[PDB]
């Protein structure tokens, strides 16, 4: 077979509006919104009667996307947005930015919180884990040189 | 456009798994390639995660187009203490990564042959896509799609 591409990583959130704003602070652009109320969706997910509203975010380079999703029906029945770092399953998406200090300062001003501290790996890069919108874990890195 | 910054790219999405060997094998079947694999025990890693004294084995998978990556992590210490690998679809938090493949039927057939399970049906969306959700390695939710025309 052939793997054409990794289209996107989806994240289920409580507020699409708040999620969109947070990711726009990171640098992604809102690419579109859609009220998915079809019945085919339910057939894919195995939920059946399903209505979800999504907002697709895309990075400036056009290669990566984040699909923000809010369930209307059926309502959500669990939450792992603030699971610990040492937990099995999806952990975080990592973004490389030009200036990690300015990004940490701006995000934190808007409510985000560092999980560890900003760390330098040799002379190659700097990175950190931060909890952003709705406590969701996100990684940030800066390439040195 | 950000006055004092620039988003260069989304480097990767990472998944914490029980078996690095099995997870690597699974994503290889999906079509990603293994760039590297290593044990990381330097204290710097623990400062990032906030766990402190940690030892984790990491594996970096990259897509053929070279634009996307999946980082697989396995904790030696401290042990894991929570699991959302099999969280329901209608749950808050990271849900699934979606891959577009050449032939979804062959991929579904092959993956399920190796123990993966189709969540619902392989559905056709109008005249543009055919897609499904699959519980892959360790029940981890993945999305698959094939473009039509
Ligand atoms: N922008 C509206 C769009 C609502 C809507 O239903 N749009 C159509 C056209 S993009 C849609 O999403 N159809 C189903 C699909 O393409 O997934 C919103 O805020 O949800
Ligand atoms: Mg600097
Ligand atoms: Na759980």
């Amino acid at each position: 077979n052939k793997l054409l591409r990794m289209d996107n990583v989806s994240i289920v959130v409580e507020s699409l509006d708040n999620a969109i704003s947070f990711f726009e602070e990171i640098g992604l652009n809102l690419e579109g919104r859609a009220n998915v109320e079809g019945e085919w969706a339910g057939r894919v997910t195995g939920l059946g009667s399903q209505c979800v509203e999504i907002a697709m975010m895309v990075t400036p380079d056009g290669h990566s996307r984040i699909e923000l999703s809010r369930f209307l029906t059926p309502p959500t029945i669990a939450d792992h947005r603030t699971a610990p770092v040492n937990a099995l399953g999806y952990l975080r998406v990592m973004f490389t930015v030009e200036d990690i200090d300015e990004m940490v300062s701006r995000l934190t001003k808007h409510g985000a919180e560092l999980v560890g501290e900003v760390v330098q790996y040799e002379n190659s890069y700097r990175l950190c884990y931060i909890r952003g919108v709705e406590g969701i874990l996100i990684g940030l890195a800066e390439e040195l040189g």
